[PDB]
């Protein structure tokens, strides 16, 4: 049973994963920081933690070392003071976006230069879909970005058996308000923002780095981010084509294939009933990732689909999953949670 603590624990990220540590057998939270709530009770800014735990949160200079250290402050933030954290646990679990890259090139042009380049490289990209191995002897372990995670889970295993034409991949997602944080901003106050359907990033969205990064060789892919006024929740849809040969029966396999296994993958193959494609609704709360797609005979056209909860799946989730890997806990260790219908 070892000792955890999280960095930004007032935040829908590392919230959402004080929420699945707390239910952890093997894990104890210690401290969980908060400049603005410090001394507050949890349930204060986690009201569904109520009566769930004694812990308030403390300022972040109270941070005592632990078996585990959890780090969702805000991007660039962790990596401007990585000494002072680093020395905290010999295990550290980013949710941010400061090491989730490798080429220092690729970080600058979306965030601005790294302060330290040298680090990239050496925390391992939390997929474990695709990079278990690597994260049974990672120490430093990366989140990955929602949509990010959405796009290279239902990407990954097309591009990884040559099932697309090298032409452009067009990924269009829908996304929720809590993908954009806790704090608020004009454009969030609630009767000003109900309702509407947010085009949000529509080109240069920086999850593109992290697609591209890791989908194999070298494939060209756009990213556009549209916000619905869903509180959780992502639709990762793709445009692309099969090369000539490929049928239905044969992209399953390729999913089949790369996923055998897989405890957090879920294939919706439904040809009947009313549920019949991933849908964001239904996995909210929980870390599967619901995968289909519907090949368009005559074209080729190929519109794949991804579902997941982006706090969940898409970020505290994924990094518990992760961390389980890396102690050598059965994957599904405080995240079976099945989610709810209606």
């Amino acid at each position: 049973k070892k000792t955890l603590s999280i960095v930004g624990a007032s935040g829908y990220a590392g919230g959402e994963f004080l929420r699945l540590a707390l239910s952890h057998p093997y894990l104890e939270v210690k401290q969980v920081t908060s400049r603005r709530f410090a001394g507050e009770p949890v349930h204060f800014v986690h009201p569904n933690l109520r009566g769930r735990t004694n812990l308030k949160f403390v300022p972040p200079e109270k941070l005592e070392p632990a078996d585990i250290l959890v780090l969702a402050l805000p991007h660039g933030v962790f990596a401007r003071e990585f000494d002072r954290y680093s020395a905290l646990a010999p295990v550290l679990v980013d949710l941010s976006a400061d090491f989730r890259l490798k080429d220092p090139e690729l970080y600058r042009r979306y965030y601005g230069e790294h302060p330290r380049p040298d680090l990239l490289g050496r925390f391992v990209y939390a997929v474990p879909e695709l990079y278990r191995e690597a994260l049974k002897g990672a120490d430093w372990i990366a989140g990955a970005g929602c949509n990010a995670t959405a796009t290279l889970l239902g990407l990954y295993p097309l591009l990884k058996a040559g099932v697309l034409k090298p032409t452009p991949i067009f990924v269009t997602l829908l996304i929720s308000t809590s993908a954009g944080g806790a704090e608020a901003s004009p454009a969030s106050h609630h009767p000003e923002r109900a309702g509407s359907i947010r085009v949000y990033k529509p080109t240069g969205h920086r999850h593109t780095a992290e697609v591209v990064e890791n989908l194999p060789g070298r494939p060209e892919v756009h990213l556009t981010a549209i916000a619905t006024d869903r509180v959780r929740g992502i639709l990762m849809t793709a445009q692309c084509f099969v090369q000539d040969g490929w049928s239905e029966r044969d992209v399953w396999q390729a999913y089949r294939e790369a996923y055998a296994g897989e405890p957090f993958i879920r294939l919706v193959k439904q040809k009947k009933g009313v549920h019949r494609y991933p849908d964001p609704r239904f996995v909210q709360g929980t870390n599967y990732a619901d995968i289909g797609f519907e090949l368009e005979e005559d074209t080729g056209r190929l519109v794949v689909m991804t579902a997941i909860d982006n706090l969940v799946k898409g970020t505290a989730g994924h990094a518990l999953q992760a961390l389980n890997v890396r102690m050598g806990w059965p994957e599904t260790l405080g995240l079976d949670f099945p989610g709810l219908h209606p």
